[PDB]
């Protein structure tokens, strides 16, 4: 079975907007997204439909695009860097689920190297 995708909303975490946060939004994850490699990234792995019943068994702390992309429409983070957090965590379970020379580990690794140029600089 797929388990339950992360949280998008919490009512018990306090929210907040910040010139980062919305930067990451406009700017960092809406470029992201456009790339050619971002289609993996785009949504919580489904296991039942890829035929990955071990992705979870692995996996522990799962995170994707999408669900990025609803936490900032909802501004569920506090800071940039718990978002910036996030998107470390999905290039690391793919680096982790996969090997290195995959076909996926060479599209993660294409979007982090953009994502770091991205995040290099955030507004004040
Ligand atoms: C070795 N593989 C297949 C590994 C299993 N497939 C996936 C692994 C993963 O961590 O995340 C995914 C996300 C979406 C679709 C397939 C996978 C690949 O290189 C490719 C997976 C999807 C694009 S190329």
């Amino acid at each position: 079975m797929n388990p339950p995708p992360p949280e998008t909303s919490n009512p018990n975490k306090p929210k907040r907007q910040t010139n980062q946060l919305q930067y990451l939004l406009r700017v960092v994850l809406k470029t992201l997204w456009k790339h050619q490699f971002a289609w993996p990234f785009q949504q919580p792995v489904d296991a039942v439909k890829l035929n990955l019943p071990d992705y979870y068994k692995i996996i522990k702390t799962p995170m994707d695009m999408g669900t990025i992309k609803k936490r900032l429409e909802n501004n569920y983070y506090w800071n940039a860097q718990e978002c910036i957090q996030d998107f470390n965590t999905m290039f690391t379970n793919c680096y982790i689920y996969n090997k290195p020379g995959d076909d996926i580990v060479l599209m993660a690794e294409a979007l982090e190297k953009l994502f770091l140029q991205k995040i290099n600089e955030l507004p004040t």
